[PDB]
């Protein structure tokens, strides 16, 4: 549990962890992505 970041590769689908600012996390697609 922190305020790290995911790059568009890492995946998140039962992360609990937040992105950068600006990017954001996808349930189903289980990876991060920027706006």
């Amino acid at each position: 549990a922190d305020d790290d970041c995911l790059p568009r590769g890492s995946k998140c689908l039962g992360e609990n962890k937040q992105c950068c600012k600006g990017t954001t996390c996808m349930f189903y697609a289980n990876r991060c992505v920027g706006v």
